[PDB]
C-alpha cells in the first residue's frame, strides 16, 4: 500500500447532508469536509478509532441547511478551520482560493472556485483526479439552488462547465447533499445526463429551469448562515467519560477505580460468573441482563451507574436498556472484568 486514501462518506439524516473523512493510510493525517454540528460526537470518535490526526475541517461554502461542527471541532480536538476566501466568514484559520492545496500527509485537494449556488462555493478535487467533493455546485443529477446567499443561475452554469465538467470523465464526484438515497456520481454522467444543464443544453436553458423550481422557503438559514458565517460559533461531567462511534458512554477504569464509592456498580454477569474465577469489583451488585429491564426500580436515582461484564458487550446493551429506562447518567465499563484483572485492579 503506502499513502493509500482512508475515505468516509458519512450521512446526516436531518440536513440529508455528506460529510467526507479523508486520511494519508501512512501518516494518518486526515480532513474533514463539511462537519455537522449534530454529529460532532460521531466524527471525532470515528477519527479516534481510525486512528487518525485531523488537521483541517474544510467547508465548501457557508451552508444554510445546518451549522458547521468546524468551530467544535477545532475546540474539541484542534482541526484547524477552512473556508474560501469569496465565503465573507469570519474566525477562519485558513481562507482558500482557487488553485490551493489543503495537504495531508502526501495526499492533497486542489481547490476550484465554483460559485453559483452562493458566491463563496469551491469544488475539491483530490490530488489524482479520481474524485472531487462539489459542495451544492453539481448535486447528483441536478444542482444547487440558486434563490439565495448570492447565488446566480449564470454563474452556477459557468461553474459547473467551466470547473467540474472539464475534470477527467471517470472522475467521481462527491456532493454534499442528496435526498434520494444516492451516494457517488461521475463526470461523464453529469456531463451526459443532468437534466438541468447537461447534454446540449445552454446557459438560458438552465436559468429557465431554475427560475421555474419554486422550492419552499429554505427552512433554517435564517439561524444557520449567521452561524456559519462565524464558523459555527453558537456534555456529560460526573466522570471522565468517552462515547464510542457505536454511541456507548465509556468511563475511564483508572478513574473508575478511585472512585469506587462515587457510583453503583452494577454487574451484569450471569450468577455463576458473579461467583467465578473473574471475581468481582467491591461493591458491585449482581443484575443479570437478562432480569435488568424488569428491575430497574432497585437502581438509585442519586448517584451515576457504571454496567460491567465479561469483556464489556453485556454491559454496553445494559446502557441502552437504562437509558430506555430514563436514567441518563450511565456508563460502560470498557473492556469488562478481564481487562480489569488483566491490569491487576482491586477485586473482593
Ligand atoms: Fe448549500
Amino acid at each position: 500500500g503506502s499513502h493509500m486514501l482512508i475515505f468516509r462518506q458519512l450521512f446526516d439524516q436531518q440536513s440529508s447532508t455528506y460529510t467526507y473523512l479523508l486520511a494519508d493510510s501512512t501518516t494518518r493525517e486526515a480532513v474533514l469536509i463539511d462537519p455537522v454540528f449534530e454529529q460532532v460526537r460521531r466524527d471525532a470518535a470515528l477519527i479516534e478509532e481510525l486512528g487518525l490526526h485531523l488537521l483541517y475541517t474544510i467547508d465548501t461554502h457557508v451552508h444554510a441547511d445546518h451549522v458547521t461542527g468546524a468551530w467544535m471541532l477545532n475546540r474539541r480536538i484542534g482541526s484547524r478551520i477552512a473556508i474560501s476566501a469569496a465565503s465573507g466568514a469570519e474566525g477562519a484559520d485558513r481562507y482558500l482560493s482557487h488553485g490551493d492545496k489543503v495537504e495531508f500527509g502526501t495526499r492533497y485537494l486542489t481547490v476550484r472556485a465554483t460559485p453559483g449556488h452562493t458566491d463563496g462555493c469551491i469544488t475539491l478535487v483530490l490530488d489524482n483526479e479520481t474524485m472531487a467533493f462539489t459542495g451544492d455546485c453539481l448535486l447528483i443529477r441536478g444542482t444547487g439552488r440558486t434563490d439565495f446567499q448570492r447565488g446566480d443561475a449564470h454563474t452556477m452554469f459557468r461553474a459547473v462547465h467551466g470547473q467540474i465538467f472539464t475534470l477527467p470523465t471517470a472522475c467521481l464526484l462527491y456532493p454534499a447533499h442528496d435526498y434520494r438515497g444516492l451516494t457517488v456520481t461521475s463526470v461523464g454522467e453529469e456531463r451526459r445526463f443532468n437534466p438541468r444543464l447537461g447534454g446540449e443544453l445552454c446557459e438560458e436553458d438552465f436559468t429557465g429551469y431554475m427560475t421555474n423550481l419554486h422550492l419552499p422557503h429554505p427552512k433554517q438559514i435564517d439561524v444557520a448562515v449567521p452561524a456559519n458565517l462565524k464558523c459555527g460559533l453558537a456534555e456529560p461531567d460526573w466522570a471522565p467519560l468517552t462515547c464510542s462511534f457505536a454511541g456507548i458512554w465509556e468511563i475511564n477504569a483508572q478513574w473508575l477505580e478511585e472512585n469506587l464509592r462515587a457510583v453503583e456498580i452494577v454487574d451484569v454477569r450471569e450468577p455463576e460468573e458473579f461467583n467465578g474465577p473473574l471475581g468481582r469489583i467491591p461493591a458491585a451488585r449482581l443484575i443479570s441482563l437478562g432480569e435488568l429491564a424488569g428491575r430497574t426500580a432497585e437502581l438509585t436515582k442519586d448517584r451515576p451507574i457504571v454496567t460491567v461484564c465479561r469483556a464489556g458487550g453485556r454491559s454496553a446493551q445494559a446502557t441502552v436498556m437504562l437509558r430506555q429506562a430514563g436514567f441518563e447518567r450511565v456508563a460502560n465499563l470498557p473492556g469488562g472484568m478481564l481487562r480489569w484483572r488483566a491490569e491487576g485492579r482491586v477485586v473482593e
